[PDB]
């Protein structure tokens, strides 16, 4: 699968909640998602080195 088809994180400035790749909007409606939600940013993944 390509990061298109998976969930990405955001976090909230206005609430401070973060929301995970569960509740989160999909790779392809997430700018539709961020715009309609403003406030909300990027979450860093969970690779790390």
């Amino acid at each position: 699968s390509q990061m298109s088809d998976l969930p990405v994180k955001v976090i909230h400035v206005e609430s401070g909640k973060i929301l995970t790749g569960t509740d989160a909007p999909k790779a392809g409606q997430l700018e539709a998602w961020l715009e309609m939600n403003p406030g909300y940013e990027v979450a860093p993944r969970s690779d790390s080195e």
